[PDB]
């Protein structure tokens, strides 16, 4: 309690000694309130919208551009038998992830380049590029760093703003990255290294990965989402995640222990309240970390929870109230004998999972999952999970996957989602102050992603070609999974590299010579997934596409353009 968060709290009060008021009407029950002080949207991409006119009248698209009680909740302490299961599983899982990896500190150098190459670090000097080029900031970091080496914290404070992001100042983010960045930077949750993980795999790999699991003898495929995963992270989960420090040494060990002890297991947050007074609250549970460390620790704790749910379905342990000495031996023998095989039966991305268990007893194995506080979304606490019998219907990372056979018999496994969602996201730009050129380059990034991932959707291949015809040929795609669409190289060359050359599920490496040789979903399958084909508006839009292309060209001005439309059969002369 206050010994660990006091200094942070004291520093904030003193800097607002002319507003501090211990309001006794504070809405917090689960968050400790300490005091208060006085304080005080999504834009449309016009290039994408002008080239997607039929969607101007589709509410699912247009509503996406318009525009709690979860955070203020407490998860009960797991039973003793649950706690033992979690500790034994976490210990074994860090050892497996560590067999072929070395924990190491990340560098100012690595962090500096990251800020220059742009990446969502969630930080609060105008920008962060300037601070990185200011030795005063690094002296600030140094002070905090020596504070952390002494088991104390001064400036590592969260800011609150199914989604609530916790931003810290760049300095606090550096110290987090220094200590724990290795998890992401060195690919600890890669499929090679973790067996269940998919970190760095790419959307053109996830479908093949789900298909390989399918191959494994067993029951249905289960894909239960957790209700607000970050809010259900227990202090017991935070302490099992901290055991990664047991694989560390010297300074690094001490710096990592301090991030876990001082910023994760004992948080401090500023939240704006309109009644506007900045509220200084604290708690010892729930997920609070950078988005990227959040991803790796979410993947770890999800892998642990799913391997236990698999042990419950196999009857490795009878009761979660207490674990017999014999049951502990059985759990350990299970992990040593089949742990790796059981991790290979899952695909886990943060709080998202697909499990192909040994059989369907998994569906009603719910005691350990519920008691860890990982309560399933949109189903009764004790109702058995509904599994999937077809890998092409399993939801994962907001997608499903189709098996598509090319005219030459080679097999593509392609990512897919409702096309209204794809068009509605491409029509939105984050932040404002965008020039026409910057807006066009963001439209081109979406168009190139569509050509690479969603080429099998008739409307997206046409709109992608239209956008790439409407934006100057040499303008570079921008943005504010691996992103092979972020390039000025020809998209047919990238397609061949991604789907043929570098694709380990494709034995025959014969290049594709034109877009013609790249297939679509069946017409009915296209419609089922939101294609507008068969509609008067869509056909007029395809027939008159050169007119829409010319409207956008006229707005951008006299630039060098390419006509990509003759890459499609119909638009050839
Ligand atoms: C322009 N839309 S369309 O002419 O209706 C159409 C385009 C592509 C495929 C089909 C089956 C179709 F009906
Ligand atoms: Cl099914
Ligand atoms: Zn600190
Ligand atoms: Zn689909």
């Amino acid at each position: 309690n206050l010994d660990i968060i006091g200094k942070r709290i004291e520093k904030i009060k003193q800097e607002h000694e002319t507003s501090w008021h211990y309001d006794q009407d504070h809405p917090y029950k689960t968050w400790a309130y300490h005091g208060s002080y006085e304080t005080k949207s999504s834009m449309v991409n016009g290039v994408v919208r002008l080239l997607t006119k039929p969607w101007d009248i589709i509410p699912m698209v247009t509503q996406m551009a318009m525009t709690k009680e979860k955070v203020d909740t407490r998860t009960q302490e797991p039973k003793e038998g649950t706690k033992k299961l979690m500790k034994i599983t976490a210990e074994w899982l860090w050892k497996e992830l560590g067999k072929k990896k070395t924990p190491r500190m990340c560098t100012r150098e690595e962090f500096t380049r990251k800020v220059r190459s742009n990446a969502a670090l969630g930080a609060i000097w105008k920008s962060a590029r300037e601070a990185v080029e200011d030795s005063g900031f690094w002296e600030l970091v140094d002070k905090e760093r020596n504070l952390h080496l002494e088991g104390k914290c001064e400036t590592c404070v969260y800011n609150m703003m199914s989604r609530a992001i916790w931003y810290m100042w760049l300095g606090a983010r550096f110290l987090e990255f220094e200590a724990l960045g290795f998890l992401n930077e060195d690919h600890w949750f890669s499929r090679e290294n973790s067996l269940s993980g998919v970190e760095g795999e790419g959307l053109h790999k996830l479908g093949y990965i789900l298909r390989d699991v399918s191959k494994k003898e067993g029951g249905a495929m289960y894909a239960d989402d957790t209700a607000g995963w970050d809010t259900r992270i227990t202090l017991e989960d935070l302490k099992n995640e901290e055991m990664v420090t047991n694989h560390m040494e010297g300074e690094h060990k001490k710096l990592a222990e301090a991030i876990f002890k001082l910023t994760y297991q004992n948080k401090v947050v500023r939240v704006q309240r309109p009644t506007t007074v900045m509220d200084i609250i604290s708690r010892r549970d729930q997920r609070g970390s950078g988005q990227v460390v959040t991803y790796g620790l979410n993947t770890f704790t999800n892998m642990e929870a799913q391997l236990i749910r698999q042990m419950e379905g196999e009857g490795v342990f009878k009761s979660i109230q207490h674990l017999t000495v014999t049951e502990e031996i059985a759990v350990k023998n299970w992990l040593v004998r089949v742990g790796r095989e059981r991790l290979s039966r899952m695909a886990i991305s943060g709080d998202d999972c697909v499990v192909k268990p040994l059989d369907d007893r998994f569906a009603s194995a719910l005691t350990a999952l519920n008691d860890m506080g990982k309560v399933r979304k949109d189903i009764q606490q004790w109702e058995p999970s509904r599994g999937w019998n077809d890998w092409t219907q399993v939801p994962f990372c907001s997608h499903h996957f189709h098996e598509l056979i090319m005219k030459d018999g080679r097999v593509l496994v392609v990512p897919c989602r409702n096309q209204d969602e794809l068009i509605g996201r491409a029509r939105i730009s984050q932040g404002a102050g965008w020039s026409l050129r910057e807006t066009a380059c963001l439209g081109k990034s979406y168009a190139q992603m569509w050509s690479l991932m969603y080429f099998h959707r008739r409307d997206l291949r046409l709109a992608a070609n239209a956008i790439c015809s409407a934006v100057p040929s040499h303008w570079v795609p921008t943005s504010r999974a691996t992103h092979e669409w972020m390039t000025t190289e020809d998209m047919l060359t990238v397609w061949n590299r991604v789907w043929i050359q570098e694709n380990p599920w494709m034995e025959d490496k014969t290049p594709v010579e034109s877009w013609e040789e790249i297939p679509y979903l069946g017409k009915r399958e296209d419609q089922w997934c939101g294609s507008l084909i068969g509609l008067t508006s869509r056909a007029t839009w395809a027939k008159n596409i050169q007119t829409a292309i010319n409207q956008v060209r006229s707005l951008i001005g006299n630039e060098e353009y390419t006509d990509y439309m003759p890459s499609m059969k119909r638009f050839r002369r």
